[PDB]
């Protein structure tokens, strides 16, 4: 639950 550089370091799909 995460897809962008905006999410911070979780950016996992």
């Amino acid at each position: 639950e995460c897809c962008f550089p905006a999410c911070g370091r979780h950016y996992s799909c």
